[PDB]
């Protein structure tokens, strides 16, 4: 089958993204880092390595679900079509085809991402995997591009791995109903959420014993160091990963051993930590059943079904325009 690629981002869409972000979130109070600067080269191996650590059940959570439900899957939403908001590299990506190859109805696949690159790579894998699909793949954001998706049959878009709780109930609810705004009727969302569990638990899954987690959220000074010329002293940020019971969600920061002075060149900018400051990378909102179904209604979309781990760790549901 044949593919294509459409690009919608600038060339420089992710530099410039880079220096907003970084501008306005080092001088807010407290300093805070959108997490999706986490996810350069290195950064992504090291979140390969996260996924296959004893402390992060998500991976494998989610992934038990799916190699038992994707049949079900396939069967009540009856998709010809599979959209990814996410790269199409994953092992899931191919169980969803899968369903959809078996069940004699897979006529094409949209990877939509940021890095085209990786969209180029994953629309030939899938070309050579599976003969007569179509891979339409769009590079684009959420925030503007969900419009570049194409149209036609009956679509299933497939967003896992507790993504969404990246996302604080402000902007994920803006999330979702621009998500539905573009679904048909007929089309379903699939979308995978973490649960709220034992704090202990929750909090030794984001600080590994050997801290690969720790790595991955200090690769994030790393990146600025790079992109933007700045010198953060790497070494002297502490991983700390905090479990916030008001909002119900993990927090990553980055505690400051010594007063720090960093200077971001390219920025023009100096800012500064007081000894022993904590700096905001990540949140990982965590869920409820409950709540996950009526966020889905608020945005238009009505959970048709939801489905849990053995343990009852991860939830997926699945709802219908
Ligand atoms: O929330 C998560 O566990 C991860 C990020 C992360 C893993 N360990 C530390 N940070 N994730 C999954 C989708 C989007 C982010």
């Amino acid at each position: 089958g044949p593919v294509s690629v459409a690009n919608h981002l600038g060339e420089d869409a992710g530099h410039l993204a880079l220096r907003r972000d970084v501008y306005s979130g080092l001088q807010k109070t407290p300093k805070s880092l959108p997490p999706k600067w986490f996810y350069d080269t290195v950064g992504s191996e090291l979140f390969d390595q996260i996924t296959r650590l004893p402390e992060y059940y998500p991976t494998r959570a989610e992934a038990e679900i799916l190699r038992a439900r994707s049949a079900e899957v396939a069967s009540a939403c009856r998709a010809d079509t599979l959209v990814e908001l996410g790269s199409g590299t994953s092992e899931k990506t191919r169980m969803l085809l899968d369903a959809l190859r078996h069940r004699g109805s897979l006529r094409r696949f949209v990877p939509f991402d940021v890095d085209a690159s990786v969209l180029s790579a994953t629309a030939t894998a899938i070309q050579r995997e599976y003969s007569g699909v179509e891979i339409n793949a769009v590079c684009g954001d959420f925030e503007e591009h969900l419009t570049e998706i194409p149209r036609g049959g009956r679509r299933l878009f497939v967003f896992l791995g507790s993504t969404i709780g990246n996302l604080t109930p402000g902007p994920r609810a803006q999330f979702l109903t621009a998500l539905a705004g573009v679904m048909r009727p007929g089309d379903s969302l699939l979308l995978g959420t973490d649960l709220v569990k034992d704090a202990a638990r929750l909090v030794r899954a984001y600080d590994d014993p050997g801290g690969v987690t720790a790595q991955f959220n200090r690769n994030v000074l790393a990146v600025i160091n790079r992109e933007l010329e700045a010198d953060f002293d790497v070494d002297a940020f502490q991983h700390v990963a905090r479990w916030n019971s008001a909002e119900e969600r993990i927090e990553m920061w980055l505690r400051a051993d010594g007063r720090q002075r960093v200077r971001v060149g390219a920025l023009d900018l100096t800012v500064d930590f007081d000894a022993g400051e904590e700096m905001l990378t990540e949140v990982s909102c965590k869920f409820r059943p409950q709540a996950v179904g009526a966020e889905l209604a608020a945005a238009g979309l009505h959970r048709i079904r939801w489905w849990t781990d053995e343990a009852g760790d991860f939830g997926l549901s699945l709802a219908a325009k």
